[PDB]
Protein backbone atom coordinates (compact mmCIF):
# COMPACT_ATOMS: atom_id res chain seq x y z
CA UNK A 1 0.00 0.00 0.00
CA UNK A 2 0.82 3.66 -0.41
CA UNK A 3 -0.57 6.59 0.29
CA UNK A 4 0.44 10.60 -0.14
CA UNK A 5 -1.17 13.87 0.77
CA UNK A 6 -2.70 15.81 -1.76
CA UNK A 7 -0.79 19.23 -2.44
CA UNK A 8 -3.16 21.64 -3.04
CA UNK A 9 -3.26 24.58 -5.09
CA UNK A 10 -5.77 27.75 -5.43
CA UNK A 11 -5.81 30.26 -7.59
CA UNK A 12 -7.70 32.28 -10.62
CA UNK A 13 -7.33 32.26 -14.42
CA UNK A 14 -8.60 34.06 -17.28
CA UNK A 15 -9.04 32.05 -20.78
CA UNK A 16 -7.17 34.45 -23.35
CA UNK A 17 -9.93 33.72 -25.65
CA UNK A 18 -12.44 35.44 -23.38
CA UNK A 19 -10.18 37.80 -20.75
CA UNK A 20 -13.76 39.14 -18.82
CA UNK A 21 -14.67 35.40 -17.93
CA UNK A 22 -12.52 34.45 -14.67
CA UNK A 23 -12.17 30.98 -13.14
CA UNK A 24 -11.17 29.76 -9.80
CA UNK A 25 -9.01 26.99 -9.52
CA UNK A 26 -8.10 24.37 -7.16
CA UNK A 27 -5.34 22.02 -8.29
CA UNK A 28 -4.81 18.92 -6.10
CA UNK A 29 -2.11 17.29 -7.21
CA UNK A 30 -0.09 13.63 -6.69
CA UNK A 31 -2.55 12.16 -3.90
CA UNK A 32 -3.13 8.81 -3.31
CA UNK A 33 -5.24 6.65 -2.71
CA UNK A 34 -7.66 8.43 -5.55
CA UNK A 35 -10.88 8.66 -2.66
CA UNK A 36 -11.05 12.57 -1.99
CA UNK A 37 -13.92 14.74 -1.20
CA UNK A 38 -13.15 18.61 -2.51
CA UNK A 39 -14.88 21.65 -2.62
CA UNK A 40 -14.52 25.26 -3.57
CA UNK A 41 -15.84 27.58 -0.62
CA UNK A 42 -17.64 31.33 -1.09
CA UNK A 43 -17.28 32.75 2.33
CA UNK A 44 -17.66 29.35 3.99
CA UNK A 45 -19.97 27.93 2.36
CA UNK A 46 -19.77 25.43 -0.73
CA UNK A 47 -20.30 26.55 -4.05
CA UNK A 48 -22.37 23.57 -5.80
CA UNK A 49 -21.80 24.55 -8.90
CA UNK A 50 -18.76 23.50 -10.22
CA UNK A 51 -18.77 22.74 -14.07
CA UNK A 52 -15.26 21.24 -14.42
CA UNK A 53 -13.74 18.25 -12.48
CA UNK A 54 -10.80 16.33 -14.14
CA UNK A 55 -9.30 13.45 -12.30
CA UNK A 56 -6.14 12.10 -14.29
CA UNK A 57 -3.42 9.57 -13.06
CA UNK A 58 0.58 9.43 -13.84
CA UNK A 59 1.95 6.36 -12.52
CA UNK A 60 -0.86 3.80 -11.20
CA UNK A 61 -0.45 5.63 -7.59
CA UNK A 62 -0.28 9.47 -8.85
CA UNK A 63 -3.83 11.07 -8.87
CA UNK A 64 -4.45 14.85 -10.22
CA UNK A 65 -7.36 16.58 -9.77
CA UNK A 66 -8.20 20.39 -11.46
CA UNK A 67 -11.38 21.00 -10.16
CA UNK A 68 -12.44 25.04 -11.32
CA UNK A 69 -15.52 27.00 -12.36
CA UNK A 70 -16.34 30.69 -13.49
CA UNK A 71 -15.98 33.25 -10.58
CA UNK A 72 -17.02 37.03 -10.41
CA UNK A 73 -14.57 38.09 -6.94
CA UNK A 74 -15.31 41.21 -5.39
CA UNK A 75 -13.05 42.04 -2.47
CA UNK A 76 -15.53 41.22 0.42
CA UNK A 77 -15.28 38.34 -0.90
CA UNK A 78 -13.26 35.47 0.65
CA UNK A 79 -12.65 31.81 -1.41
CA UNK A 80 -11.49 28.62 -0.58
CA UNK A 81 -11.25 24.78 -1.50
CA UNK A 82 -11.44 22.03 1.23
CA UNK A 83 -10.24 19.37 0.96
CA UNK A 84 -10.60 15.69 2.82
CA UNK A 85 -8.60 12.93 2.00
CA UNK A 86 -7.56 9.70 3.86
CA UNK A 87 -4.07 11.19 4.80
CA UNK A 88 -5.64 14.44 6.35
CA UNK A 89 -6.89 14.08 9.81
CA UNK A 90 -9.27 17.00 9.64
CA UNK A 91 -10.45 18.75 6.61
CA UNK A 92 -7.65 20.91 4.73
CA UNK A 93 -8.38 24.42 3.79
CA UNK A 94 -6.79 26.30 1.84
CA UNK A 95 -7.27 29.89 1.34
CA UNK A 96 -7.12 31.54 -2.27
CA UNK A 97 -5.10 34.10 -2.47
CA UNK A 98 -6.74 37.23 -4.10
CA UNK A 99 -3.45 38.63 -5.96
CA UNK A 100 -2.99 35.01 -7.37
Amino acid sequence: MIQRTPKIQVYSRHPAENGKSNFLNCYVSGFHPSDIEVDLLKNGERIEKVEHSDLSFSKDWSFYLLYYTEFTPTEKDEYACRVNHVTLSQPKIVKWDRNM
